């Protein structure tokens, strides 16, 4: 064991998840992420199947891990003195969606589509894992632009999923439900599909829709670039104020604006020029 196993490389970023850096598993150069959490910022642990102390995080990252490629994979870890790090599957090229949209402005439609259609597999995998994920947005999406396949990443605000209420949440506020912003109060399935409409509104506006508490609260969406009436209309479902009016993922992807979606490769062809 130990690090003469990966070779560190360029740090990829960092925030309130750790700091992630670029690596390569030297026994096959194997491209990695490695991730360093340090333990006095963990405040969710959980306990592993076997039964010892880790991040949820981690107990999260493993209940998801499948030779389906809609989540990030967690290959190994490793307990140190002050810190768990985390090492994960490295796509390359890659960019985070966030990125992707700060470059490209608004996404055309067919195009956020195939985006949109991946993340609800994503979460849906997620879900029937066991896993509430509570941190959806543009940042914790990666683009693997050879495949044009999506990655939901980041499971360091998660949870298990569960149909009793959550009151506490450390996910991001805007795109965070009206709920949770009155009350303190809500529910997994609900509250995913709420930061989901942000997520899809993000990807065809080129910007979240709400900033403040007082525009979440009153739930009022205003289209500040074209977008399909098809499109407007889930978006607005997904954002509904009533937690209960709010669209399952059957019906988000029984919807009308969400039919004939491109594959991944040919979403990578027409649009990612691959
Ligand atoms: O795996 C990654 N490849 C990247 C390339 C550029 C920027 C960020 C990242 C990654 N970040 C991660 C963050 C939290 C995770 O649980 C898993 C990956």
């Amino acid at each position: 064991p130990l690090e003469s196993q990966y070779q560190v490389g360029p740090l990829l970023g960092s925030g309130g998840f750790g700091s992630v850096y670029s690596g390569i598993r030297v026994s096959d150069n194997l491209p990695v992420a490695i991730k360093h959490v340090e333990k006095d910022r963990i405040s969710d642990w959980g306990e592993l199947p076997n039964g010892t102390r880790v991040p949820m995080e981690v107990v999260l990252l493993k209940k998801v891990s499948s030779g389906f490629s809609g989540v990030i994979r967690l290959l190994d870890w490793f307990e140190r003195p002050d810190s768990f790090v985390l090492i994960l599957e490295r796509p390359e090229p890659v960019q985070d969606l966030f990125d992707f949209i700060t470059e490209r402005g608004a996404l055309q439609e067919e195009l956020a589509r195939s985006f949109f259609w991946q993340v609800l597999e994503a979460v849906r995998h997620c879900h029937n894992c066991g896993v509430l994920h509570r941190d959806i947005k543009d940042e914790n999406i990666l683009i693997d632009l050879n495949r044009g396949e999506l990655k939901l990443i980041d499971f360091g605000s998660g949870a298990l999923l569960k149909d009793t209420v959550y009151t506490d949440f450390d996910g991001t506020r805007v795109y965070s439900p009206p709920e949770w912003i009155r009350y303190h109060r809500y529910h997994g399935r609900s509250a995913a599909v709420w930061s989901l409409g942000i997520l899809l509104y993000d990807m065809v506006c080129g910007d979240i829709p709400f900033e403040h508490d007082e525009e979440i609260i009153r739930g009022q969406v205003f289209f500040r670039q074209r977008v399909s009436s098809e499109c407007q209309h889930l978006i607005r479902w997904c954002l509904a104020l009533r937690p209960s009016d709010r669209p399952t993922f059957e019906e988000i992807q029984n919807h009308p604006w969400m039919q004939d979606v491109l594959l991944p490769q040919e979403t990578a062809e027409i649009h990612l020029h691959s």
